[PDB]
């Protein structure tokens, strides 16, 4: 698809079988999730920006499908008011930006 | 231009007659840069962050120019950890996400 940025480039994505709006952000390095429940263990992180920092937790090798592409790679699970797709996970799914 | 995001989207900008380098981040509203002095009016702003808001300066209407391509908006000034070109002109250089 082509994304506009006249609206914040949100789109649905689905990890296990739960559907969830995520935008797809070009500035971040890494992929972070709102607080969910994960299997398996997992290592402390702190990631910052603009105000700060926050604990995250780092799952390695989850699957996300990006609309209908299946991307599998590091996520960070914490306390984020909106799920953000990285760089990590945008590049497997073949995204560019043009201009 | 087509942009891959295996590293980061650092660009050069032109702004108040200075190089600079900065992030085209599709998931930022806003244009954002380090302490600068730019020319004219300017207005206190706060702007989410993490943890909180953030003081910033507002300035309106400035010129950039971000590979080539002109634009003239809003750019604020403060504590960012990189200078982000968000999608306020990110909108007017006509940019969009493409998988
Ligand atoms: C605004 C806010 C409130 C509370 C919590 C969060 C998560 C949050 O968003 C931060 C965020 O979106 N992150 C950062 C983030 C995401 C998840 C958890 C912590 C931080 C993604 C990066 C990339 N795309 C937009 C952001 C660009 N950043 C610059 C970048 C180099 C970090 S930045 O420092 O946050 C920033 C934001 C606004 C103005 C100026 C600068
Ligand atoms: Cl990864
Ligand atoms: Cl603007």
């Amino acid at each position: 698809p082509q994304i506009t940025l006249w609206q914040r480039p949100l789109v649905t994505i689905k990890i296990g079988g739960q559907l969830k709006e995520a935008l797809l952000d070009t500035g971040a390095d890494d992929t972070v999730l709102e607080e969910m429940s994960l299997p398996g263990r997992w290592k402390p992180k702190m990631i910052g920006g603009i105000g700060g920092f926050i604990k995250v937790r780092q799952y390695d090798q989850i699957l996300i499908e990006i609309c209908g592409h299946k991307a599998i790679g590091t996520v960070l699970v914490g306390p984020t008011p909106v799920n953000i797709i990285g760089r990590n996970l945008l590049t497997q799914i073949g995204c560019t930006l043009n201009f």
